[PDB]
């Protein structure tokens, strides 16, 4: 399952929204994943067991 929310560019963090709550991950440090545009939507996939702060459109 995937749960979106929305990245910091400063901190390189993802703030997601699971079972009710606000969460916030480290988006990865790879060059094509880590938040690179403030606010970016951001996706935790528990099934994949990944973060990614440039989900595709
Ligand atoms: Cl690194
Ligand atoms: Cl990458
Ligand atoms: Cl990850
Ligand atoms: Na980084």
């Amino acid at each position: 399952s995937k749960y979106g929310g929305e990245c910091s560019k400063e901190h390189n963090t993802c703030t997601y929204r699971k079972d009710g709550k606000d969460h916030i991950v480290k988006c990865p440090s790879a060059d094509n994943k880590k938040c690179k545009t403030d606010r970016h939507h951001c996706e935790y996939d528990d099934h994949h067991k990944t973060v990614d702060c440039q989900t595709p459109v």
